[PDB]
C-alpha cells in the first residue's frame, strides 16, 4: 500500500518523467486534479491512455475537504497515484496532503516534473536572479487584490526579476492572461503610485511553456499590453536590472527591442 | 535542421521526461554534457542503454568555446540532441547557446525537465517564498567568497527562504556535503559576526531529489552539522520565518524538532 503524488508536467501527456510514467501504470487507483494549473497540450483522455489506467478526477472541494475520505482509504491496501499539473508540490498547497497521508498510516512519495517555476528559464533570465514570487489574482466583488505589487517592488528595489502566477479558475474555464494582468497591475500603480509598473516597465511573458513552440516575448507595457500571446496558460515576469547576456537573449529570441541592450551599470 | 536541448531531470536515468525520450531515441546525434552538474542515481551506460543511441559527453571547454564547431555543424542537416542535468537553460551559460544556435540558422526547441529549483517544493516550503538563490564555494588558497552569505541575509530578513547549491566538482565527481556547507557558513559567521547564521540556525537539507528516498532533514545547526544525510547531492536551505504549514511539514516530515513550531513561525 503506498500513495504516489505524481506531477505530470507542463503542456501535454508527455511531460510525465519516465519514473512518474512506469510507476502510474502500475498503480491500481488514479486520482488526479486539473484545477491547479492548465496543461494546453492534452486531454484526459490522452493521459489516460497513456497510463492505460482509469483515472477519477477530483475537484478542489473533493482534495481540500476530503482528500482523507476519497483517497487515503484505498491507499491503506493498494498503491494508490494522485496526478496534478506541473509539479505536484510547486505553488500548490498539496504539500499538506502528505501530513493527512501520514496521519491515516499511509506512506507518500513523490515523483517531480517539469514546473513552470524553473522552466522561465527558456526566458534568458538568470534563475538564481528571481526573487520571491507572487499570484495575480483575479479581482472579486470589493475585494482587489494588490499583494502582488509590493512583491515586484521589493525584488526591484534588490535587482532581483519576479515571477507572477496567473489566476485560474478551472471550473469556469477562465485562465488568467498576461494581458489582463498587465491591466491590472497598471490600475494598482495608479493606486500606489509608487512607479513600479508603468507603461515603460519591461516584461517577459511566456506562454505554453512545455509546447514546442510556446510564445516568448519581452517588451515594454506599452506595445505588449494588448498583444495576442496566444492560448493560456500565461505567466508574467517583471525583470530587474538586467545582466547584458540577459539583454542578448531577450532581444535575439524574445523579440526584445535592441535599446535594452544598453544597459545602465 | 534541429537541436533539441533536452533535461535529464534529478537524479537516475528515469528522471527524462517522455517527450525527452521519445525526441532523443529519434534523433540521429546525441550529446550531453555533465559539468554543470552530475546525475548521481545513474551511469552514462545506463542513460545510453534507456535512449538506444550512442552519447557523446561535451567538456565545458567542448560548449563553450567549440559548441558551434562540433555541435552546431551535425544539428544543420541532422535532429541533433544536446541532454544536460536537470532542466535546460536552469544552467546560466546554457541560455547563450540558444543564440549560437539561431546564428548558425539551426532551429532550437528546449524539452524540459526537473530541476532541483522546483524540486525543493517536497521540502514543504513555499515556493513563493524563495528568494535570490546562491551556490556556496568552497575557499582556497588566498580566495574566500562569501557572496552566499550575504544572500541569506537579505533574503532572511525579508522572510525569504533561500536555496544554496553546494559545490561540485563535476569532472572530479566530488560533492560538497550540507555539513562541509555549514561548516563554511559558521566560519563566515564568525568572520562577518551578522547573525545570520549560527549554531541555533534553522536549516534543512534535501539530499538525492528525485530519488524514490531522498533525505529531507529540518533542524538546528547545533545538531545537524554531523548528522549524515546519505550520499550527495546535497542542497542546503536556510529558510526565513516560517508559515505554520511549512513548519507542520517540517516536523511531520522531516523530523523537525517541535521547537521550530515556538521559535521559528
Ligand atoms: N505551461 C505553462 N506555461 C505558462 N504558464 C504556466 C504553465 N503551467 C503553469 N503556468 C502558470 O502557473 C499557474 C499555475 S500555478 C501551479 C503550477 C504547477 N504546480 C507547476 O509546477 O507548474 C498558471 O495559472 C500559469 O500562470
Amino acid at each position: 500500500m503506498v500513495l504516489y503524488f505524481i506531477g505530470l508536467g507542463l503542456y501535454d501527456e508527455r511531460d510525465i518523467t519516465v519514473k512518474g510514467l512506469e510507476i502510474a501504470k502500475k498503480c491500481d487507483y488514479v486520482f488526479a486534479e486539473f484545477y491547479t494549473s492548465l496543461m494546453a497540450g492534452t486531454t484526459l483522455g490522452r493521459i489516460q491512455k497513456l497510463i492505460g489506467k482509469e483515472i477519477r478526477v477530483l475537484s478542489r472541494e473533493d482534495v481540500e475537504l476530503n482528500f482523507e475520505n476519497i483517497v487515503l482509504p484505498l491507499a491503506k491496501e493498494n498503491d494508490v497515484a494522485f496526478l496534478t499539473p506541473g509539479d505536484p508540490l510547486v505553488a500548490t498547497t498539496h504539500a499538506e496532503l502528505r501530513i493527512r497521508a501520514k496521519r491515516a498510516g499511509v506512506e507518500s512519495y513523490v515523483i517531480h516534473a517539469p514546473s513552470i517555476y524553473s522552466a522561465v528559464g527558456i526566458t534568458g533570465l538568470h534563475i538564481y536572479k528571481f526573487g520571491k514570487s507572487a499570484t495575480v489574482a483575479y479581482p472579486e466583488g470589493n475585494w482587489f487584490p494588490t499583494s502582488y505589487y509590493d512583491v515586484i517592488k521589493e525584488n526591484a528595489e534588490r535587482g532581483l526579476h519576479t515571477l507572477l502566477f496567473l489566476d485560474i479558475k478551472a471550473e469556469k474555464n477562465m485562465y488568467m492572461t498576461a494581458n489582463e494582468a498587465m491591466e491590472l497591475l497598471l490600475k494598482v500603480e495608479d493606486m500606489k503610485k509608487g512607479g513600479v509598473f508603468t507603461d515603460d516597465t519591461l516584461v517577459v511573458v511566456l506562454a505554453r511553456a512545455g509546447s514546442l513552440n510556446p510564445t516568448i516575448r519581452a517588451g515594454y507595457v506599452k506595445d505588449l499590453i494588448r498583444e495576442d500571446f496566444g492560448d493560456p496558460p500565461h505567466i508574467l515576469i517583471v525583470p530587474g536590472k538586467l545582466h547584458i547576456v540577459e539583454a542578448e537573449y531577450l532581444v535575439e529570441i524574445a523579440g526584445a527591442p535592441r535599446e535594452i541592450l544598453r544597459v545602465n551599470v
